């Protein structure tokens, strides 16, 4: 009856998880009415951004290899706040993939569906424990390549998330997992004075700086961003597709833009920044100390 249940979804805004960070892992299912089972290796990261008076955004992002092949993916999610005409709350989703070996492949769909959150899911961990989590349905965007190939092998388009305990920034040198200066971001540079955050981001192939300002704060930091009359983001061919999406929006944004800044322990007791651009087409820079 899921068209019934999403006429009802459509009537408020849609359910989004607590602003803030999040593990993402793609799951497995066998059947309309199986539970779904993480998959070894396909975790990424989410993001919920706090809700707007208009709009909540929130992405995923995953990174996979496979032999020398790389694939890609992005889900941009859009939520209206506000009612529309019809008295409906738009959602958007977007998902951007792109495979990366020998050969060169971009998927992009979009889809409008509104019940795509669930709440307290049944799921299969990756140690065959049955745990309850968030878990989006990215089904109507898709899970193939044109080529009848998976995106990734065993995944359903059903995505658990779970929350990641994030430290406030503090004065640090990161890097854009990266390097010459040809790579996307560069050096992230993080200053925490009594509170008062500023990010600097170095934007190698654009050539320039972003400086953002804002307050410390447990989970996100909303920061202003600066710099970008000093910057080139343009179409590439030394970018991939998905970076080329993030610098058709970096070459739209101006002084001002917003952005969120964060940083949590990964698994070696590494340390890591996330940085992400609301609304910049997917646009989300992770870093690690240094
Ligand atoms: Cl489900």
């Amino acid at each position: 009856m899921e068209k019934a249940a999403n006429s009802i979804a459509k009537r408020v805004p849609l359910a989004l998880p607590e602003a803030g960070l999040y593990q993402a892992n793609l799951m497995s299912r066998d059947g309309d009415k199986a539970t779904p089972r993480m998959i070894k290796d396909l975790d990424g990261l989410a993001l919920v951004y706090p809700k707007g008076e208009t709009v909540q955004h929130w992405g995923v992002w995953v990174d996979h290899q496979v032999g020398k092949v790389e694939t890609n993916s992005q889900w941009l999610g859009q939520a209206d706040q506000k009612a529309d005409k019809d008295g409906i709350y738009p959602v958007q989703l977007i998902r951007n993939s792109e495979r990366l070996g020998t050969s060169t492949a971009l998927s992009s769909v979009t889809n409008d569906h509104n019940l795509i959150t669930f709440q307290d899911q049944p799921v299969i961990d990756l140690q065959g424990k049955e745990i309850k989590r968030w878990v989006f349905d990215f089904t109507r965007t898709g899970t193939k390549f044109s080529d009848n190939s998976p995106i990734y092998s065993g995944f359903s388009g059903h995505v658990a998330v779970t929350a990641l305990t994030t430290k406030a920034v503090t004065t640090a040198s990161w890097s854009a997992t990266d390097s010459f200066s040809s790579e996307m971001v560069g050096k992230v540079d993080t200053t925490n004075n009594g509170g008062k955050l500023t990010v600097a981001i170095e934007f190698p192939a654009a050539g320039c700086t972003l400086v953002g300002e804002g307050s410390a704060t447990a989970g996100l930091s909303k920061l202003t961003m600066t710099g970008f009359g000093k910057c080139n983001f343009k179409q590439s061919a030394a970018a991939t597709p998905i970076e080329n999406l993030w610098n058709a929006a970096l070459a739209r944004a101006m002084d001002n833009r917003v952005a969120y800044v964060t940083t949590f322990t990964a698994d070696a007791k590494k340390e890591a920044l996330v940085i992400g651009f609301p609304d910049t087409n997917g646009l989300l820079i992770t870093a690690d100390k240094r």
